[PDB]
């Protein structure tokens, strides 16, 4: 049977497009799907490898490897072999000669980069692609009438950078069209991360962007090279709408919704946002002899929201040693009122694990991830990729310090989850099983 189901997935069989009352257009099933089933795949309509990963990944197929070959002309684009080089040429052409001309003045933002490739795919290929079997880039929603003279000013920067760096092999539409398009990208664009959650690049998957949002989703989006796959994490029955999450589901219901309104212009009405069952445990209060009063909680919460924004902006400025102090002390304050499973505590613990890893303090980074994992399993849903990568980190750290048994446990915990989300076939599942076997 295995042959037929790959074909069905590739063609989006057993699914359809419809109008979701109160959510524009959307996607629903016309057959049952069990937990771990592949629904559909969607090859990338446009993509770009992030600048800081050149030399580690091939630009065309995203394979991670050593001994890639360098572009003879510009020396700033790498490939598996000559086949991958030829296939990337229609796109790489947009930057090759310019990178040589501008030297080190060449710094277009990743948003500009990806939009240039969209424009170039439209001259070459005006008609409907295999990425667009149910929704087309042309049809993408913009939220143009909801924007303001902060946002609209930000786009006009990108429009200028596009004209400045790309005029040579693109001809541009009128300003009105470019503003709409840059808004469409924001509403429909995807990021790609690796198994440790480092940024790799950006891309457009049109069929994938038909699906609407829920904080208790029933599918999950994973990557295989530049290809997107979609697998179920709850049982789905005929006539039922198919939902992803668009955001990190760790945080409480207020925090989630500020983000959704800001980036996507809507308010979620799902069961977790209605009942708010998990909010109380995400903001778990210390149980002291004289237990903390109500105003003393509103204090530590607003302090915590701000020490996250301070740290966000401090990543571009400061020393590693100074950032690790900012985490230590911010935890040290919060621990009087908040328990160790409070998500605002867990936030700073994660950032501190990041700082310890760049410093190669592997024992120091290990007891952060030890305190993280059990709370992460409680707050997140079943089959969460966030939970899976943290196990993965623990597995690797344990084995770096020669403690085989606890490392093998943590690696199998990660594989258990990945089987459901990435499928049993996945290249990652092999790569981890070779860490086991040595
Ligand atoms: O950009 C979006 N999502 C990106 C967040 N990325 C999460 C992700 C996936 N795989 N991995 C890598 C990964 C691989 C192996 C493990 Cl064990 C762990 C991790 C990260 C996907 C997005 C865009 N929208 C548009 C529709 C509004 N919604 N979400
Ligand atoms: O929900 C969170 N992140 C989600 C937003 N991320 C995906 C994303 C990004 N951009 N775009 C739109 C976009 C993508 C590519 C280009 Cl070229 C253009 C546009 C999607 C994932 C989140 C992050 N945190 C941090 C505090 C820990 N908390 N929640
Ligand atoms: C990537 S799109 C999804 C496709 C969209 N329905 C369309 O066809 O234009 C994101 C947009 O869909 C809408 N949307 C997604 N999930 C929603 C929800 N749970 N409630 C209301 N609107 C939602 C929002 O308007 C959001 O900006
Ligand atoms: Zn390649
Ligand atoms: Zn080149
Ligand atoms: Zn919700």
């Amino acid at each position: 049977k295995d042959d037929d189901d790959k074909m069905r997935a590739e063609g989006l069989g057993g699914l359809e497009r419809f109008c979701s009352p109160g959510k524009g257009r959307g996607l629903r099933a016309l057959q049952p799907f069990q937990v771990g089933d592949l629904l559909f795949s969607c090859p990338a309509y446009a993509y770009v490898l992030t600048v800081n990963e050149r030399g580690n990944h091939c630009e065309y197929c995203f394979t991670r490897k050593e001994g890639l070959s360098k572009c003879g002309r510009c020396k700033q684009a790498f490939y598996c072999n000559v086949e991958c080089q030829k296939e990337d040429w229609p796109m790489h052409k947009l930057e090759c000669s310019p990178m040589v001309v501008f030297g080190e003045n060449w710094n277009p933002s990743e948003t500009v980069r990806l939009t240039a490739r969209i424009l170039a795919k439209q001259k070459i290929h005006p008609e409907r692609t295999p990425s667009e079997k149910l929704l087309a880039v042309k049809e993408f929603e913009s939220h143009l009438d909801k924007l303001d003279n902060e946002k609209k000013d930000l786009i006009q920067s990108d429009i200028a950078a596009l004209h400045h760096f790309y005029s040579k092999h693109l001809g541009f539409p009128d300003n009105d069209s470019l503003v709409v398009l840059f808004a469409q990208v924001n509403c429909n664009g995807f990021t790609i991360e690796d198994e440790e959650l480092s940024h790799l690049g950006s891309a457009i998957f049109p069929d994938v962007a038909l699906m609407n949002h829920s904080c208790c989703p029933n599918v999950i989006v994973t990557y295989k090279g530049t290809l997107a796959e979609v697998r179920a994490v709850q049982e789905i029955k005929p006539g039922e709408e198919v939902f992803t999450s668009y955001i990190d589901l760790l945080y409480p219901t207020e925090d989630r919704n500020d983000r959704l309104r800001d980036s996507y212009f809507f308010t979620c009405e799902c069961q977790e946002c209605t009942t708010k069952d998990k909010d109380k445990a995400k903001v778990e209060i210390r149980k002291l002899s004289d237990p903390p009063k109500a105003e003393a909680i509103r204090d530590m919460v607003r302090y915590a929201r701000n020490v996250i924004e301070e740290f966000r902006r401090a990543k571009h400025y400061k020393s590693p040693s100074e950032l690790l102090e900012i985490c230590e002390l911010s935890q040290e304050k919060m621990s009087s009122v908040f328990e160790d499973s409070n998500v605002y505590m867990l936030h700073m613990m994660y950032q501190a694990m990041g700082v310890c890893l760049y410093m190669q303090d592997w024992e120091g980074a290990l007891q952060y991830g030890q305190k993280i994992i059990k709370p992460y399993s409680k707050h997140y849903p079943l089959y969460s990729l966030n939970v899976a990568s943290m196990w993965l980190k623990l597995g690797r750290l344990y084995m770096g310090l020669e403690h085989k048994a606890a490392g093998e446990k943590a690696l199998k915990k990660a594989i258990a989850i990945m089987e459901v989300a990435h499928g049993k076939d996945h290249p990652y599942i092999s790569e981890i099983k070779q860490e086991i076997e040595s």
